[PDB]
């Protein structure tokens, strides 16, 4: 330190190799939007074909939840049931688990149940997937001359580019959204009926001509001796079109003509399944969706991805045309283009002040230097510990600039000011002012890490959220101090120009520094008011004491979010039909609401996705913004777009339709709110939880001082289709139970009978009735069953009919039955505060009905005892590291008093803007206190150092110390608030969160610092005064 | 957690080589303990119910999350889950011209759930306006209509 | 111990919708051992001290 | 029992498009042969955790 | 003719590593070595000497 003032040229190349460290760690650094933050989650998928919603969870669903026993880490295990057959279990595991390895736990024991598992569910498919709901991108593919359906440009992507969107660089997963080619064979009931005919025949001997054959070979080993040929023996090999599945035989006549396939039949080329149908503004479409890879950069994936597809784009067939409805990446250009600017812009200030204030180009040349630095080296440790360039790690960035900027400051300033002060040539200056702050120095790192270090040991998805912040926090301060004790000390004592002993160049500039008086004027006036107050003190306690209480009724009148949302560029609209409809009427609501975007949003609409998204019940869609540039006002923006569109469709529906704006970070506990789950733990039926959710309905909607909008959040149970089959009546005729079944489920469900081979890729090979033919109910007469001596008979002849009540949807949550409730606390209370309520009305719940937390509600459960004792342990580490630093068991407080003062004006400030206490605004907090505290410390040493080690007064000292500690004050908080100006005050994309920092942050500079001026000398004389009678007064001494 | 998965893996080298009774009955591996870590007592003071019906109520209420906690590497229980236990009788089987395998595949028959289907089931017809769930072969979920069988 | 302290929590949650008068009894559990006779050595450390 | 040019587009080139976002690879290659065999060597980075 | 690539793999792709990695190496290398005597001897003129 002192070492390095004589030795200029080693802080030089420690500075050097911090920056190559830096620039090195900066040109490779990965980007994302968010950092990793969510619970591993791994969620099983399997579909079982024509089944309901019990058939799922009563044959495969409870199969796997016994059979996963065992597996490391267990958070909780959570199952929907759909009547589309399909069901998907979600295991979350606890957060920093290594997803890979609890995934293979649970695809194993997915391996080992699978024999217990039906038929055709093992050939369908059971997958173990890792659940992030972030999509990097969607591409849309569509045709301008509208040539193809949905179905055939579906196959053509999932022929074409799967591929080669997968060899991107930067690309994760790739995900297929809609259904491929399959070979679809439409029944026909009466053509079938002619023949003597069942899907049973239908399907066997479709089997029997059509796969391969166990082959052989000529020559093989063991061959004879002195043999001479070998090779391939082909069999039977799987067809072609359906040119050839036409002339399949299902039954051989009398008088000899033969009955194909083609006869009985429609047969063609078909979807896999047509529950999902898109357009994308109105043209039809399939999807993709393109996940990032792990620990890749997203905007390079995104332009590689880009120039991937447009090279392939002459190669489209006809009309073929590639679109763009998703991209988180042009978003994340923008907001670090954003961030990028703010850190530059800050330097450019703290250089006007530093001008503008010691007018002398080198010195303002100083403080320049030691930020590039500090900056490269902090990008280059979280370069090491492995983070990522994200919104998190740059606006911690961001938090953490103030520290830097002041680091700089005070060093630079407390030397130009002993040369100003005593005359001394630079070099000796600099010796005796780094001599002066050093001890400060060390102290104040160890005070701020001593608050910034807590934070990072939050738990769950929010002490994730912290991690980012401390770290980047922690290190960009640690390098700021040393840059402050090894180079800047160094780069004074060297580039640093003398000035005279009693300089302040007092007027002299005609053109200029008619301020240097006005400022010097001032601060003697300063001192003037000071020790007035001192003069006397409890009016500034009492004082204090307002400004502390107030302080915390504000606190308690503050919104808590998590973080902001943000104008995304993109939003969604989501649609529910009433219970029971059908593909077409969501379809028409639909393309109501399409419509209605490129109607009465002309301006601002660029493209919408319509997912009529199976369930038929529901419809969804996916909502494309033109570029913010063209969107400028306040009526043009996601706000008031989702409010006029939920305006739309709110009176003027059959069908309850949203259009809302996304969470930031996507999967979201939503601040004020909770995930409640009813368990069954008797052997109850669906009936009695369902009448119990009923129960709770009317138990919550009767607290709206605590509790506000409580939900179930699946779909209620809905009128199904009784099928009674006589079975003695069908023992009786002749006719097999199996057949009867099996036809039945060919007929309306359909079945998964082969495979087969179209242009060098396998698909399937599915049979199922003709629409027509199996819609409404009349239609069970047009079908058939055939006894084994072989006579027809209608289905209305052994069975009966009926409609009756069930659920669509089932749910379970850890391996039992349960029904989820959503809900949130009544506009004023805390969701701490509604989980004890719900706790409380849930309680009257019946016997086998229990209740438990999940999720949002679980995450929010356990860490947020938390709070308390990390600032319990920062309020003691802080305080006794300053204990160490004075050598007072005491003195410390004279600094911890400042900690309200600043926190007060943020408040004020942040309520101001009504605003809210985000993650943003507390990091925030903490910066504000935290140099509060810096400058404190030097202002209470600076004081101190002159009672001690020479002897002046207390009162004298404090004036001396506070005069010669306030233009370095001012320089810093001024370059601060005048840098953190456009925080506050810039929309753009994004600005959710540059207001939500600056806000607090600027509101927090000013009364921070313009108490602190006035409440620190107070602080350390009342303080004072609580020490030994001689000494006192204090002024002789013995250097 | 490497170990279990690689004996896992060769273990599926042997599965499909392995007898449906085996496989359908059960195969686990586990990175598990040597003794017992502990052992958890069911019981009832009034002996209102037999020991039978509370080991249902142990592998039925209980056990399957026990032996989901982490960190738990076996339970083992003692005594049987309930499952429908038909106990056939000989004589009366000669009786009737009957074997067990009757009793197999007709129980296979009168009991499973089955490829139900929808009304109004993708592709509808053009102005279609149905679309609801169709009931089949119920699994039968009482003793007294196993007694029909 | 741990795993211990979670068996307690997963079965100390389904006590209630047990049946009429069932009990959980113990038999063995290493446990109980290990946290006292670890705390032993403690009442050592300390009244040595 | 089956020949080349079926198991290199059945089984092969099904495999090689699952095998996004794998970590620290290096180069893929494949063997698709009609004596029943189909075979896939992926060599990772230097150094990668096996 | 027109998109029929060359590569080198295995023993030939390391060693188009070595190749590759040469200049960088010497680069890296001779600039940290310059640095060390820069800083160990005060002096600018005893690296380029
Ligand atoms: C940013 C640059 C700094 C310069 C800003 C200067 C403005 C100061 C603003 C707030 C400080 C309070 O200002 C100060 O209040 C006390 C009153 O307690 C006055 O002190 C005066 O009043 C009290 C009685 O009322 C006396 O005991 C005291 O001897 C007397 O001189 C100060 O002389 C006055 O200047």
């Amino acid at each position: 330190p002192n070492f390095f003032i004589d030795r200029p040229i080693f802080a030089w190349v420690i500075a050097i190799i911090i920056m190559l460290a830096g620039g090195l760690a900066i040109l490779k650094l990965p980007v994302a939007q968010y950092p990793t933050i969510a619970p591993p989650a791994v969620t099983i998928s399997a579909s079982y074909p024509g089944a309901d919603a019990k058939t799922v969870q009563d044959t495969v669903t409870q199969v796997i939840e016994q059979n996963m026993n065992g597996i490391d880490n267990l958070m909780y295990m959570s199952s929907n049931s759909d009547s589309t057959g399909t069901v998907q279990i979600t295991l979350t595991f606890e957060s920093g688990t290594d997803a890979d390895i609890a995934q293979v736990q649970v695809q194993n024991k997915l391996q080992l149940a699978m024999p217990l598992l039906p038929q055709e569910v093992q050939q369908q498919g059971v997958s173990v997937e890792k659940s992030s709901s972030s999509f990097l991108m969607v591409v849309g593919v569509i045709n301008t001359d509208g040539t193809m359906t949905q179905e055939d440009i579906s196959d053509y992507v999932a022929a074409n580019m799967k591929d080669a969107i997968s060899r991107t660089s930067g690309v994760g997963d790739v995900q297929l959204f809609g259904s491929q080619y399959a070979m679809r064979i439409w029944m026909n009931p009466n053509e079938l009926n002619k023949f003597q005919l069942t899907p049973v025949d239908v399907i066997t001997a479709i089997k029997a001509q059509n796969a391969q054959v166990a082959a052989g070979q000529l020559g093989g080993t063991p061959p004879v001796k002195g043999q001479q040929l070998n090779a391939s023996i082909i069999a039977q090999t799987r067809l072609t079109s359906t040119e050839e599945f036409g002339k399949i035989l299902l039954k051989v006549n009398q008088d000899g003509s033969r009955v194909l396939l083609r006869d009985v039949a429609k047969i063609e080329l078909g979807g896999e399944n047509y529950d999902i149908i898109a357009e994308f503004n109105g043209q039809p479409a399939s999807g993709l969706g393109i996940k990032l890879a792990t620990g890749a950069n997203a905007l390079d994936t995104a332009a590689a991805i880009r120039a991937e597809l447009a090279k392939m784009e002459p190669f489209f067939p006809s009309g073929l045309k590639i679109v763009y409805p998703y991209d988180t990446t042009p978003f994340v250009k923008i907001s670090i283009h954003e961030v990028v600017k703010t850190l530059v812009e800050a330097i450019i200030l703290v250089f006007l002040v530093m001008y503008l204030f010691l007018q002398n180009f080198r010195a303002t040349l100083i403080p320049t230097i030691a930020v590039p630095v500090v900056l490269l080296g902090t990008f280059a440790v979280l370069a090491a510990f492995g983070f990522s360039i994200n919104t998190l790690t740059m606006f911690g960035m961001v938090l953490a600039i103030g520290l830097l900027v002041d680091d700089a400051i005070v060093v630079v300033e407390n030397v130009e000011r002993v040369m100003a002060e005593e005359g001394l040539p630079p070099k000796e200056a600099t010796r005796k002012s780094m001599g002066q702050i050093q001890g400060a120095l060390v102290g104040i790192a160890m005070v701020l890490s001593a608050v910034f270090v807590p934070m990072a040991f939050f738990g769950g998805s929010t002490g994730a959220i912290y991690r980012q912040f401390s770290i980047t926090i922690v290190s960009a301060m640690a390098l700021s101090v040393l840059v402050a004790l090894i180079l800047t000390p160094a780069l004074c004592a060297t580039m640093l120009k003398p000035i005279a002993k009693g300089d302040h160049g007092e007027g002299k500039k005609g053109f200029f520094g008619w301020f240097n008086r006005m400022f010097e004027k001032s601060t003697h006036h300063y001192t003037d008011s000071v020790g007035g107050i001192l003069r006397s003190t409890g009016r500034y306690l009492v004082l204090y004491l307002i400004i502390v209480v107030g302080m915390a009724y504000l606190f308690v009148r503050l919104p808590s979010s998590f973080l902001p949302d943000e104008d995304q560029g993109v939003f969604m609209t989501m649609v529910q039909l009433p219970a029971g409809a059908t593909q077409e009427r969501t379809q028409k609501v639909l393309n109501e609401v399409t419509h209605y975007y490129l109607t009465k949003e002309k301006n601002n609409v660029e493209s919408v996705f319509a997912v009529n998204g199976g369930g038929q019940n529901t419809g969804i869609a996916f909502v494309s913004l033109k570029d913010w540039a063209d969107r400028p006002g306040e009526e043009n923006k996601v706000e008031a777009i989702t409010m006029r569109a939920t305006r739309a469709f709110s009176q003027i529906k059959d069908a309850m339709v949203f259009a809302f704006n996304l969470p930031a970070i996507v999967e979201l506990g939503t601040a004020t709110g909770f995930d409640f789950e009813l368990i069954d733990q008797a052997g109850l039926g669906h009936e009695k939880l369902t009448q119990a959710r009923n129960q709770l309905l009317a138990e919550a909607a009767k607290h709206p001082d605590m509790l506000t909008s409580v939900r179930p959040n699946g779909l209620e149970d809905t009128p199904q289709f009784k099928i009674d089959i006589d079975q003695e009546k069908a023992q009786a005729l002749g006719v097999s139970i199996n057949d009867i079944n099996t036809t039945l489920g060919a007929a309306w469900g359909g079945s998964y009978v082969n495979d087969f081979i179209d242009r060098g890729r396998v698909k399937k090979v599915y049979v199922m009735s003709e629409a027509k033919y199996r819609m409404l109910p009349d239609d069970i007469g047009d079908w058939y069953v055939r006894a084994a001596d072989g006579q027809m008979v209608p289905f209305s002849a052994f069975s009966s009919s009926r409609w009756e009540y069930g659920s669509p949807r089932l749910e379970r949550y850890n391996g039992l039955p349960s029904m989820e409730i959503l809900g949130q606390a009544a506009p004023g209370k805390s969701t701490g505060e509604a989980m004890e309520l719900m706790e409380q009305l849930a309680s009257k719940l019946p016997t086998g009905v229990g209740y438990d937390w999940t999720g949002m509600s679980y995450q929010e459960r356990l860490s947020g005892n938390q709070a308390p004792s990390l600032y319990a342990i920062s309020l003691i580490v802080v305080f006794l590291c300053l204990a160490a630093l004075y050598e007072s068991w005491s003195i410390p407080f004279s600094v911890m008093l400042v900690v309200p003062l600043g926190v007060i004006g943020a408040l004020l400030a942040a309520t101001f803007r009504g605003l809210t206490n985000d993650v943003y605004f507390q990091v925030g907090l903490l910066t504000t206190i935290g140099l509060s505290a810096k400058n404190a410390i030097l202002i209470v040493e600076f004081a101190k150092d002159l009672m001690d080690k020479e002897g002046k007064g207390l009162i004298e000292a404090t004036l001396d110390a506070v005069r010669m500690r306030l233009r370095p004050i001012l320089m810093t908080s001024l370059a601060f608030i005048l840098g953190v100006m456009p925080l506050v005050i810039s929309t753009g994309a994004g600005s959710g969160a540059q207001n939500a920092v600056g806000t607090g942050v600027m509101g927090g500079m000013v009364t921070a610092t313009v108490l602190a001026i006035f409440f620190v000398p107070v602080f350390f004389v009342v303080v004072r005064r609580r020490f030994s009678r001689k000494n006192e007064d204090i002024e002789h001494s013995h250097t």
